[PDB]
């Protein structure tokens, strides 16, 4: 049950006293997850699926917080039986949180479209049967807190979610799906996965929550979408000001994708006397390097992002490239199609936009362009190097024919006396290549009109030309 200190603040009737619910719960042992979700998720129905009636603010009223929250609760006592499974060590179980998991997957609704925004949080869970992927993993980690199993903790990539459990939170489990089409591996390990050095398992590089970050997780969950053309301010605004909440207690500190999201929210809308979006942005990526072996793709995704929305073409290049400097160590393996999405939506749409625009501009004149920089040609070169790595030693191939015609236009938007400066060095501008692909193109890339023709054989498994 709820305890009196954790209702003396209701009614919540505005922004600051939801955010000041949530500075009491992290200033507790055990942030109560069930609570803060369930608040979250009404708040966020009333602001973004039905405004209407809206004049200000959705009051949260402790009876009715009370009642959904006395639903899950209910469901979740009623349903595990902790007496079928005795907690050895003050450490929970595989087959408990199994149970768990069936509990929650079991509840939801037999059909509907899991991509659907709004259904991330236990109101979702509790009001309409319907969860996304993550959300389940969320709500397991919920009922587990709710249970008292205070090992049971979320687990993050930057494409999946689970849990870690048992002695010492070594032990993981699968407790919801990926994706569409794959097959579930609810209960087991993520060991395999780790081990084929899948991005999605981040070579073992993955988030391990403490409850505070967990509280991180649903903030960052937020969904401000009323509809493609519309966000709630209200909601966006409360979601800033918990992350920085967040920020300011430490709790973002492991946390890349958490200040990603802040920087964005920041460049929308800054908030007078805080840091800069580059500054979290660049903070994001430290985290990553420090706790995660630099093994993360989204922290210079979200850079680079910043920088090309800002046309900051240089910029925008060597934050692509250092996104590619991570993937080289990656292999590309069956599940990971989401990140082959990201860098073939960089290659293949977004640096040729980029660079068009580039063109044009110098041909009016532009001085300091990124287009007669060979700076700037080698992070071309280096982005292109790290995806040809990247599926040296992968199950599943990466290039093909439908990139190539890209790469020849992008490598020409860059004059001949450009690419000439680059200086393309081997172990045993400067650039070194890790790629075989890119070290047999070396030759191809100083021409004052570039061979699309033996480029495209360089990039490609293709090893003939056409017969006739």
């Amino acid at each position: 049950g709820l305890k009196a200190a954790q209702k003396t603040l209701f009614p919540l009737r505005s922004i600051d006293d939801v955010v000041r619910l949530f500075a009491a719960e992290l200033g507790r042992e055990e942030p109560d997850l069930v609570l803060l979700s369930l608040v979250l998720g009404f708040v966020e129905h009333f602001l973004a699926v039905n405004r209407v009636g809206l004049t200000y603010f959705p009051v949260a009223d402790l009876s009715i917080i009370a009642a959904l929250y006395a639903r899950f609760t209910a469901q979740i006592r009623g349903a595990v039986d902790l007496s079928l499974y005795p907690r050895e060590g003050g450490v929970s179980s595989r087959e408990l949180v199994k149970k768990v998991s069936d509990v929650i997957w079991n509840s939801l609704s037999r059909s509907y479209f899991k991509d659907r925004a709004h259904i991330q949080s236990l109101f979702s869970f509790i009001t309409g049967t319907k969860l996304d992927s993550s959300g389940v993993a969320f709500a397991v980690v919920g009922a587990c807190q709710a249970l008292g199993l205070r090992d049971v903790h979320l687990a993050l990539s930057e494409d999946h979610a689970w849990v870690v459990f048992g002695p010492n939170g070594e032990q993981t489990a699968e407790v919801t799906w990926h994706g569409k089409g794959n097959e579930d591996r609810r209960g087991q390990t993520v060991n395999a996965g780790v081990a084929e050095r899948s991005w999605l398992y981040l070579k073992g590089s993955y988030m391990r929550c403490d409850r505070k970050m967990e509280v991180a997780f649903m903030v960052c969950a937020i969904n401000p979408s009323i509809d493609l053309h519309t966000d709630s301010l209200e909601l966006l605004q409360l979601q800033q000001k918990l992350l920085w909440l967040l920020y300011d207690l430490g709790h973002l500190e492991r946390y890349p994708m958490a200040l990603g999201n802040l920087a964005d929210l920041e460049e929308l809308e800054p908030t007078p006397g805080r840091p800069d979006p580059l500054t979290l942005y660049h903070k994001g990526i430290a985290s990553a390097k420090t706790y995660y072996r630099d093994e993360h793709i989204y922290p210079y995704m979200y850079l680079a992002g910043y920088h090309c929305r800002n046309r900051n073409v240089r910029e925008a290049l060597q934050a692509w490239a250092d996104m590619a400097t991570v993937i080289q160590d990656y292999n590309y393996c069956r599940e990971d199609e989401e990140i082959y999405k990201e860098f073939f939506e960089v290659a293949n749409d977004v640096i040729p936009n980029l660079l068009k625009e580039a063109a044009s501009l110098l041909e009016a004149g532009s001085q300091g362009s990124a287009l007669q920089d060979p700076e700037c040609f080698a992070h071309l070169l280096r982005f292109y190097d790290g995806i040809c790595k990247w599926e040296e030693g992968s199950p599943t191939p990466v290039l093909h024919v439908g990139w190539a015609t890209f790469l020849v236009q992008s490598l020409g938007r860059f004059e001949g006396q450009v690419r000439q400066k680059v200086r393309i060095v081997s172990v045993p501008p400067v650039l070194t290549f890790q790629s075989e692909k890119m070290k047999g193109m070396k030759e191809l890339l100083v021409a004052t009109k570039i061979n699309s023709s033996a480029i495209k054989l360089q990039l490609t498994a293709q090893s003939q030309v056409q017969m006739k």
